[PDB]
């Protein structure tokens, strides 16, 4: 009698990895089989969704990606892969986990930011809290804020978003300031950054 071939890639056992930034039409693995016969084998993928997703070459295995991967919209699925010899075809299952890259700048929320303080307002007043957003895993989803440039008269908690007066104002030299606010990812090789306009008013005050 024949004998079916099977499936021998590790992935079928625990899961396979592919970054979420693998360009379309890229190869992203080789199925490989074994048959006792030594027959020549057939490859496929089946299901609706695993079909959009992957492609397979018939002959050689080799498994292309039809498609943008996005781990902040589906991070993880399941897909099924054929093989076969003349006589009959076998499927497994593979756990397809979507590897993160950093790929999101920093969001802001509640925008335009302004607030309004008096010439008088002390050094070491905290005036105003801003936040930026980023989806993104580990360090590349993690938010450093600074005004861009430096400021002499503000700065910035680079951790909490708190802005605050560093130096004595003055109505008299300086009605407004419109300060960038700048939030970076901490990603170790490309950080992404967003900037965001604060309108600091200043109020005048009798001396
Ligand atoms: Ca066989
Ligand atoms: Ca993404
Ligand atoms: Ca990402
Ligand atoms: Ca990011
Ligand atoms: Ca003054
Ligand atoms: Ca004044
Ligand atoms: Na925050
Ligand atoms: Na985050
Ligand atoms: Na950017």
């Amino acid at each position: 009698m024949n004998r079916l071939p099977y499936f021998i890639n590790y992935f079928f056992d625990t899961y396979l990895l592919i970054n979420e930034d693998t360009p379309v039409g890229s190869s992203v693995t080789q199925l490989l089989a074994r048959d006792l016969d030594n027959d020549p084998l057939v490859f496929g993928v089946v299901g609706e969704e695993a079909s959009r997703f992957f492609a397979v070459e018939s002959m050689t295995g080799v498994v292309w990606l039809r498609q943008p991967l996005d781990r902040e919209t589906k991070s993880e699925f399941t897909v099924e892969f054929s093989v076969s010899d003349s006589q009959g075809v076998i499927k497994g299952s593979v756990n397809i986990q979507v590897g993160d890259v950093n790929d999101n700048a920093p969001r802001f929320h509640n925008q335009p930011y302004s607030v309004r303080i008096p010439e008088n307002t002390p050094v070491g007043t905290p005036i105003f809290i801003v936040n930026a957003t980023d989806p993104d895993q580990g360090a590349g989803g993690s938010v450093l804020y600074s005004f861009q440039p430096s400021s002499n008269f503000f700065t910035i908690d680079s951790g909490r978003g708190i802005v605050s007066v560093i130096r004595a104002l003055d109505y008299e030299v300086t009605q407004a300031y419109q300060l960038q606010v700048n939030a970076t990812d901490q990603d170790k090789t490309k950080p992404l950054s967003t900037l965001a306009n604060l309108a600091i008013t200043i109020t005048d005050v009798q001396d």
